[PDB]
């Protein structure tokens, strides 16, 4: 037992990380087969930057790619949306099985924070409803990726591009398409209002019950409509029948009907926690999906 | 910016993980050069188990070691305290530079949770003052290790052995010596009373200030003695002058004297948080060391 914010093992991704330098700008690239993927704002020059203009003015040799202490020769470049694709003369021998997938708000992933092509740390993140992520990123971390692992296959979902004024983070999928209404220029962009991921809170309440926290349970129940009236009032997003269905296995393992857990969440929203904690938190946690809870409270590995 | 519970990249450790089977018992082993390290309670037989007796009754071939889908031939075995050392005929070609270090309560490390020799997840843990760790471990996770990384060198500090009745976890250093007053038998052992790691709370308050949370600051100050009178009352462990010294760099970066931050912690203990949060937590967090804060709020990598 126990319940922790758990990231996927990062080794498969560590072997893909490289350093991309243009002029005085250095960030991280993702090296899969003979292509290095990186944010297009690495494109250097001596807001209003036209990246097509900037790139046509560039040569292959303007991009220095370092894989550890080995320099990768760039033989081609192209732009795909907000990412650069640097064709290199060497296929990465550590390329894992992978996919480029775009995730939904509410979904979680692991981030391998990197600087100068060197992995620094790994942590778990959720895509917020407003398409930001509450990450930990400093100068030079751009090009770090987010991912999930499913047996032996790495599903890359996120590449880091920028920080917004509230200290949250914005980026693209691996085809270069931004999550949310953000652009890779310097403007007055701001996150926009967020909501709490209701189905995830319920999943985490089920994790708590699995782990012996039961004090928040009650004998009351509620209808889905009646619950969603309360969710709206506390800035929780609506719960759908599909969310209820997704919570079925957790309901069945604990013997607590989904709508009964909703009754508990309702009382937690209306009353607070009265000095108590759930799974070591004094807040309702919304960054664990039902899959995350099942994975951890049952123990799936990856190879 | 941002602040997250960050683990070290796990790739160097993933390449050391193997599966050790004796009879019907399967757990994880750590394969470094030509030795596999694993908890001695894997020693199988068909509480009061005398492990010396059990081991002398065993043969090399009684231990099945699987490195992925490759079987490792055991050529020797020995007991060192509470760990088994299985000598195998093949040196692990992925052996990183490493050390076996024993950590202090208050210190943090990353855990690579493993099942059947296959890594499942990675998360950050602290050694509690009572020598337990609040982990996430299911059946089969024994032999998973905790570690820190310092440039290219892996400092192994923890190997997992058991769960205590409160759902917390106990284990050994890599020389087989238990952390805390626990034994690898089935008895009525229990964790024993814990305290909050004061110096770490202060480090995390400094992380908050670095990240823009300032509402808990105040103009008051306190003496070290006066602060420690309040710490005792709230089950915080005493703050020493060396803790104050260790917090110096964080003090200097923020311009907030250590004893001034103590005044803030004092008011937080006496008043609670009044519906506010710090770094996304409604509790005072004590599982980040001053080193962890500096590492994350400055960005050290590892290669
Ligand atoms: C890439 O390494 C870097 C990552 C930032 C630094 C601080 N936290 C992060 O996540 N990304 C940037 O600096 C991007 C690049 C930018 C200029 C070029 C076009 C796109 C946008 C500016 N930018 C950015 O994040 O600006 C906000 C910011 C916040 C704090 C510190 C520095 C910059
Ligand atoms: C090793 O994989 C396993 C890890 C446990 C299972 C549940 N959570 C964990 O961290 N360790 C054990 O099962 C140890 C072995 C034990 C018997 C042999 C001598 C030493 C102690 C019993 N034990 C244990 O953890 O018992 C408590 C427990 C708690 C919950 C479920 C099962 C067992």
């Amino acid at each position: 037992s126990g319940f922790r914010k758990m990231a996927f093992p990062s080794g498969k991704v560590e072997g893909c990380m490289v350093q991309v330098t243009c002029g005085t700008t250095t960030l991280n690239g993702l090296w899969l087969d003979d292509v290095v993927y990186c944010p297009r704002h690495v494109i250097c020059t001596s807001l209003n930057p036209n990246y097509e203009d900037l790139l046509i003015r560039k040569s292959n040799h303007n991009f220095l790619v370092q894989a550890g202490n080995v320099q990768l020769r760039v033989i081609g470049h192209s732009m795909q949306n907000c990412v650069l694709k640097l064709k290199v003369d060497t296929a990465n021998p550590k390329t894992p099985k992978y996919k480029f997938v775009r995730i939904q708000p509410g979904q979680t992933f692991s981030v391998l924070a990197c600087y100068n092509g060197s992995p620094s740390g790994v942590y778990q993140c959720a895509m917020r409803p407003n398409f930001t992520i509450k990450g930990s990123f400093l100068n030079g971390s751009c090009g770090s990726v987010g991912f999930n692992i499913d047996y032996d296959c790495v599903s890359f979902c996120y590449m880091h591009h920028m920080e917004l004024p509230t200290g949250v983070h914005a980026g693209t999928d691996l085809e270069g398409n931004f999550y949310g209404p953000f652009v890779d220029r310097q403007t007055a962009q701001a996150a926009g209002t967020d909501t709490t991921i209701t189905v995830n809170v319920l999943a985490w309440l089920y994790a708590a019950v699995i782990n012996g926290d039961r004090w928040f349970l009650n004998r009351f129940t509620t209808t889905l409509n009646d619950f969603n009236l309360v969710a709206m009032k506390y800035n929780y997003e609506p719960l759908t029948q599909d969310h209820v269905d997704i919570l079925g296995p957790l309901s069945a393992q604990t013997g607590i009907a989904v709508l009964d857990m909703c009754a508990s969440l309702k009382e937690l929203l209306q009353n607070g926690m009265n000095g108590r904690t759930i799974l070591g938190s004094a807040l309702l946690e919304d960054e664990f999906t039902p899959f995350d809870v099942v994975r951890q409270c049952s123990g799936v590995t990856f190879q």
